[PDB]
């Protein structure tokens, strides 16, 4: 019992983290097989980072301009290439600690684990989600660029995120591991706004299901609602619409608890219109939307990874 | 910027987790050097678990009754011993991945990271606190017993918690790595109650400082307060008293933000009396008390560990 923002265990990723240095710019990189992936703005100077031309800065570079270093043992660069916003640095030695891995692009509403790193060394691990506006609400200081986000599937690390920048509201933007940004953001220091964010409805229902599996029931009601009449309330409250696919993913949670998905929508509806009245749900005074149905099942059935 | 429940990277502890089996009881253990640490109730049978006589049960056991396995290789047990509620299984092989470590007893209010494990395999990592009533609000299913909590200091792991049991309210109890429970709980399945919990005042103030460092200022005011008049209010709201050692530890955070500790106390005082009016602080509609001053500094200056 209990429920927490649980991250995947981070050991497999820790063994991949390295430090990439170009000029006076130092960020974190990811070393898989004989490639180190990092953000391309490592080749920028603090006076190039306004309107850089990356192809143009890169062609003026040699393999020996990249000090890549794993712990204390450094790494000889023997090739380099740009893939969108990511640099791929071929080094002369394959990472022994390389896990079974893959690169994937996730959608808004999915969650993943972040290993925040500084100078190639892990600092901490936390969970979060791809917001519907393709920001993530992370915790990132200067030099965290190059930190990755990931999910674990038994033995297989699925890298989905690399960190590039903070936005002015204080949220974060980045790319997948093929270098394409999530959202309309670019790797320069200019005026970019996050865009309007919405609450991930399917996740809020799943966390209401986690509440019931853990004994919280004060928010249930006899009430039901149609899918259409619920979406009417949800749009009023800036919640993303609920589709039949969402209803279907919540099946297992509906059947484990005996509470029909549309009944739980009637509960969510009544919580939006009334608030909470000082009650909490799973130690929160807010409706949480950064738990997927998968997260809930995992943290309510004991799914491990090795 | 940003602020989240950040856990220590868990790789050093993952390399230590193993499966211990006695009879049909399987739980997790900690293999450090040639010793495997687990909860002693592994030697119980599901009919022993009401009023066990642990030493009586342990003298009826041989080394070969203990199936200890690290991945697929098993470890031969070549000695056994009881240290309070922890069983010490001496194995014929020293763990190669044994990090620098130590065993520490933590105080209420301090935090640590939990690596929830099942059958020796890490499932997830999360941050929490020793409540003032010596419970922890974990996320723990059947078979999570033997999971450890820890802090990291540069290279050294500090083991402070081994998981033993869930209480009826759904919170969790356990021991340090020398086997002594935190709190008045015993490793048997009888009527045990958590006791009344208080809020960790010093941590709430540290999280208020985290909010200021991250741009949340709305709850500040011109008011100030004496230490005594603040305590008069916090005790009314079931908050733990504020001492000068608390004031002292919040020194750096005070100085870095420019806000005296007693000014921030006055701000907390008003938050207790008025609530939040739907406002939020660091994404939370509650006053958060599972962040110590050290946690805030770490996350707000990017301390790393290697
Ligand atoms: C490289 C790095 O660590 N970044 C992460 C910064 C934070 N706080 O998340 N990214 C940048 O420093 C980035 C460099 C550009 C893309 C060449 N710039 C950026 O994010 O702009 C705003 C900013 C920068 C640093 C700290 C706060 C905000
Ligand atoms: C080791 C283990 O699996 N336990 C953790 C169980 C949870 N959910 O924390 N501990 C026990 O099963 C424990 C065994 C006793 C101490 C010999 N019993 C216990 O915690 O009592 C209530 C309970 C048991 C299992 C699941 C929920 C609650």
């Amino acid at each position: 019992s209990g429920f927490r923002k649980m991250a995947f265990p981070s050991g497999k990723v820790e063994g991949c983290m390295v430090q990439v240095t170009c000029g006076t710019t130092t960020l974190n990189g990811l070393w898989l097989d004989d490639v180190v992936y990092c953000p391309r703005h490592v080749i920028c100077t603090s006076e190039d980072m306004l309107n850089p031309n990356y192809e143009d800065l890169l062609i003026r570079k040699s393999n020996h301009n990249f000090l890549v270093q794993a712990g204390n043992v450094q790494l000889r660069v023997i090739g380099h290439s740009m893939q969108n916003c990511v640099l791929k640095l071929k080094v002369d030695t394959a990472n022994p600690k390389t896990p079974k891995y893959k690169f994937v692009r996730i959608q808004p509403g999915q969650t993943f684990s972040v290993l925040a790193c500084y100078n190639g060394s892990p600092s901490g691990v936390y969970q979060c989600a791809m917001r519907p506006n393709f920001t993530i609400k992370g915790s990132f200081l200067n030099g965290s660029c190059g930190s990755v986000g990931f999910n674990i599937d038994y033995d297989c690390v699925s890298f989905c995120y690399m960190h590039h920048m903070e936005l002015p509201t204080g949220v974060h933007a980045g790319t997948d591991l093929e270098g394409n940004f999530y959202g309309p953001f670019v790797d320069r220091q200019t005026a970019q706004a996050a865009g309007t964010d919405t609450t991930i409805t399917v996740n809020v229902l799943a966390w209401l299901y986690a509440a019931v599996i853990n004994g919280d029931r004060w928010f249930l009601n006899r009430f039901t609602t149609t899918l259409n009449d619920f979406n009417l309330v949800a749009m009023k409250y800036n919640y993303e619409p609920l589709t039949q696919d969402h209803v279907d993913i919540l099946g297992p949670l509906s059947a484990q608890t005996g509470i029909a998905v549309l009944d739980m929508c009637a509960s969510l509806k009544e919580l939006l219109q009334n608030g909470m009245n000082g009650r909490t749900i799973l130690g929160s005074a807010l409706l949480e939307d950064e738990f997927t149905p998968f997260d809930v099942v995992r943290q309510c059935s004991g799914v491990t990874f090795q």
